[PDB]
């Protein structure tokens, strides 16, 4: 699992390993290489600095510099580390008599296989769950969940055409009443990006149907792609709890370290393959055992491993340098103010936002914008036509020096 992350936990895990007791400079040493492996893992800071002193601090206390097999100490260690930054106990959403769940994210991120998968994980509990089709634009996306719910067997209401929120509440609450189901599943709209419109839409049919719990799903293949995500919905709409898909994809695990931290929300059930009983409920133990080498299971990459510019590049490399902390000494030379922090993490996310809103194909070529989409753009996210337009001459330069400076 994580297999970068994995292989290095144990690395230094392992090199404790038959040394007979240690000495305190020695683990100060196992301390920083796992501090390295956290932060080239694209773990969140705060998490990677409690992490780290949770660490020491449960060690010394386990007797650790005075114990005569250091490395299983560090291993009890880390895993109970791994644990809490995961949630701590495998949370579940609670059941009750009637429930309405949402299942809101981007388009491809899983949002409408989940909805399946998670309707045949809870009749195979015993509930009778009900699957709604709320996308009132694409009959193509209602198609899809419909041959889904054939094939799981669950019901699917599809809605309409241009259906209201109140038309949809009560078809929904009238069938589910008739037919006796438990558990709806309610698969909303889903499109590549972030529009003002639609997050709109969602936020009324939440009002209106008034879900027990908002589970977002997040592809975690997309790394720190998927926290910003996290933030627009709860943010606009509300989120109760995560779904992590494609988590067999990930080879860095930040975006999984980190969530509940930055979040605030629990992962309630993680994808760890792509057979259907492969989104299975996520428990933090199992996947720090997995990290660490226990229980695990080779997936695919695992196996195959053991035997010009772009908007989305752009800031991705302005989050790297901002993580690389300040460059006092490369700034020692130019008399420019010290704390180049103009650049502070409430200012990013202004872009980290920007882009979320931007069309796919207008992020591979930022030229194409024209005015009226700056201001589509704008309003989307959060900031000003300014802003926008500010931003993406900044790439656009970036982009010529880039490039200049490899002729």
């Amino acid at each position: 699992m994580f297999q970068q992350l994995s292989a290095r936990l144990q690395e230094a895990i392992g090199r404790l390993r038959g040394r007979g007791r240690i000495t305190e400079e020695d683990l100060k040493a196992t301390l920083r290489e796992i501090r390295r492996a956290l932060m080239d893992a694209d773990v969140n800071l705060e998490v990677t600095r409690d992490f780290v002193e949770r660490v020491r601090e449960e060690a010394l206390g386990k007797q650790v510099l005075e114990s005569l097999t250091p490395a299983e100490v560090i291993l009890a260690t880390v895993y109970e580390a791994l644990k809490e930054a995961l949630g701590g106990e495998a949370r579940l959403p609670v059941l009750k008599d009637r429930n309405l769940w949402f299942l809101v994210g981007l388009q491809g991120s899983g949002k409408t296989t989940t909805a399946a998968k998670l309707a045949l994980y809870y009749k195979g509990k015993g509930r009778r769950p009900l699957l709604v089709a709320a996308d009132t634009q694409r009959p193509a996306a209602r198609e899809q969940l419909r041959l889904l719910g054939e094939k799981v067997g669950v019901p699917v209401l599809e809605v309409m055409d241009g259906e209201s929120p109140e038309s949809i509440r009560r078809r929904v609450e009238e069938k589910a009443r008739l037919e006796a189901r438990d558990l709806i599943l309610v698969d909303t709209a889903g499109r590549l990006q972030i529009d003002e419109p639609l997050m709109g839409e969602l936020a009324r049919l939440k009002e209106v149907l008034g879900p027990d719990e908002v589970l977002l799903v997040l592809d975690a293949m997309t790394g720190q792609e998927a926290l910003s995500v996290a933030r627009a919905f709860d943010e606009k709409v509300g989120v109760t709890g995560l779904v992590l898909t494609k988590l067999d994809g990930d080879a860095r695990g930040g975006a999984a370290l980190s969530a509940r931290h930055v979040t605030g929300k629990p992962i309630y059930f993680a994808g760890v393959s792509e057979k259907p009983e492969g989104l299975e409920p996520f428990y933090p133990e199992r996947l720090a055992g997995r990290i660490l080498g226990m229980g695990d299971v080779a997936s695919l990459a695992e196996k195959v491993r053991a035997a010009e510019l772009s908007l989305e590049d752009f800031l991705k490399q302005m989050q790297n340098l901002k993580r690389l902390g300040p460059f006092s000494e490369i700034l020692g030379l130019l008399p420019g103010v010290p704390q180049g922090l103009k650049v502070d993490e409430k200012a990013i996310k202004r872009l980290e936002a920007i882009v979320l809103s931007m069309t796919p194909e207008e992020r591979k070529d930022p030229r194409i914008l024209n005015g009226s989409r700056r201001k589509r753009i704008a309003k989307g996210s959060g900031t000003s036509v300014q802003e926008v337009n500010r931003f993406i001459k900044a790439f656009e330069e970036m982009k010529a020096l880039m490039k200049s400076l490899e002729k």
